[PDB]
């Protein structure tokens, strides 16, 4: 009968032969990484995004996302950046307001003969806190940090006339104070493979 | 007497003198760019970080940002993406989500000898709409969009096996359909300097 035919072709594991491992390598499940990761990730970094909530025609809240310049500071345990987006009214009750900031890495795109296995190499961290607008010596130190962090060798005074108060008062500056982050990482050097499909061709990996 | 003399020490615009402008340069306030040039860049771009809103411990929605491929679908008005990640609960209600969807070309930093020109060259897209999850052929046809946007030249069935009922379940393939968007450009040649503090080096600029 059809029927039985059918379930009788509807009708194995890799996950469990032999393969290498590294000892030293992770063994976080999700891709996630170590504190130590994540923080170098961020010191050696220069670019992020941050998204904050900010109200709606409708009244719900909703998000934000703006790329730009950013420091961390490790000390302060804070990261700082400058922008003058915004939106109407903050969806936040407060003088600081709740903010995420991710940096990544982003590599090469990895070809696979497996559809699924398609993917782009990749690093990733998202910090959560909470982000305050700062004022006087406080906006000035962290504007300065940023500005030498982002451009190596730039000292301002010197390279550049000093930041003056009129500076100040044209520019928002923030520090997002860090509560938790989450790190993860993903960079094979190729995608897994399908054995039982042909393989790619030299045009792909070569 | 001290007051008298600080009061007049502290006491002028390019802004109104002479330029050169292209008249065909768009005239639209705060670096907003046009629809068409908002298409074109969401067309040439394979990377884009997406922000959705989930319940934190504090009962207050949260956003994630997680940097995704993505493909510009025009004629259906979305993008789309695939992602397992995701939180506890959507700070939602609803089988679909507000999503915001960010794509940008980030050029290079661009020095200056005024602290507040120190600039990034960039181009950047804002897109807001609700995403929603797809399932079966629709998945399987937004899977091979995104699939063969993002690797030029692989074909879904080809270069690759095709995509099996496993793959769909094991797979989170989302629809974002476009609401509203917002471009931004700022892609200068060089920074505005000032005049009157030492010029920057060969070494800034050469």
């Amino acid at each position: 009968s059809y029927y039985h035919h059918h379930h009788h072709h509807l009708e194995l594991s890799d996950f469990y032969d032999p393969r290498e491992r590294d000892p030293s390598v992770s063994r976080r499940p999700q891709n996630r990484q170590s504190d130590e990761w994540i923080r170098e990730l961020l010191l050696r970094g220069t670019i992020a995004r941050v998204a904050t909530l900010w109200q709606g025609e409708d009244g719900a809240a909703f998000p934000f996302i703006t790329p730009l310049a950013y420091a961390y500071r490790p000390e302060q345990g804070d990261l700082v950046y400058s922008t003058n987006v915004v939106g109407r009214l903050r969806a936040n009750a407060g003088q600081g307001h709740p903010a995420t900031l991710e940096v990544s890495e982003i590599g090469q795109f990895l070809p696979s003969n497996s559809p699924l296995e398609l993917s782009v190499q990749y690093r990733s961290v998202m910090v959560f806190g909470t982000a305050r607008v700062l004022a006087g010596e406080d906006a000035r130190a962290a504007l300065t940090t940023l500005s030498e962090r982002v451009f190596p060798g730039l000292k301002v005074g010197e390279t550049t006339r000093p930041i003056s108060e009129d500076d100040l008062k044209r520019t928002s500056v923030y520090s997002l104070s860090i509560d938790r982050w989450s790190g993860k990482e993903n960079w094979a050097e190729q995608a897994i493979q399908e054995e039982d499909w042909p393989a790619l061709g030299p045009e792909w990996l070569g």
